[PDB]
């Protein structure tokens, strides 16, 4: 229901985060 | 209920944190 | 029980990355 | 069930954006 929906939600958020913390981290090393 | 009230709150602060990701993504290419 | 700890428990990990991604853009924008 | 599932997905997923976050601290750091 309502609980697994959110929870769907939030785990797609939380990849979306995941992969600009890694492009973040490119530009923080340079490369 | 209060497992679903949790799980709002959670979404709101992954939509959060992705929003800070993304000004730094801006500022740090000199946007 | 279980479910509720595993919610709380997220919900302390994004309140900690919402701290460390304040401290990154500090420094992304120059400070 | 699929709720507890997605929860413990969700909080290993957080745990690795908090180390990425550490990560580009250290880099921005210089440490």
């Amino acid at each position: 229901g309502e609980i697994k929906a959110i929870a769907q939600e939030i785990k797609a958020i939380a990849k979306e985060i995941k992969a600009i913390a890694w492009e973040i981290k490119a530009i923080a090393q340079g490369y």
